[PDB]
DNA sequence: TAACCGCCAAGGGGATTACTCCCTAGTCTCCAGGCACGTGTCAGATATATACATCGATAACGGCCAGTTGTGTTTGGTGTGTTTG
């Protein structure tokens, strides 16, 4: 899930990829059809 | 008493003869034997060749070591300013 290369992978972003969670269909689906905002996790900010 | 000598006798058979048969020494030819080669075969010796074995060298294989977003504070120095010596 690091996008980016193996040596450098700790600058580049987490999570692009993930275990497609195969709980129920619409879970599924539900998966299938996310997103993802760039922004620090946890942000003191509550605009975005 | 019979070996020997003497007179007597018949005729056997040894030597010779004319003549005849066919024998055998001899010749050219050509077989049987025998000792020499000729081709062939088996056995052996010398030689070339393939194969397995010991030993030596390279070097493939094993394995090690090497380098290859944000908030809230503090401190510490520079420039300006005032007063002092």
């Amino acid at each position: 899930g690091n996008w980016g290369d193996q040596k450098k992978a700790h600058q580049a972003r987490a999570g692009v990829s993930q275990v497609l969670n195969r709980l129920t269909f619409a879970s599924t689906l539900s998966h299938l059809r996310r997103l993802n905002s760039p922004i620090g996790r946890d942000g003191k900010l509550a605009k975005p």
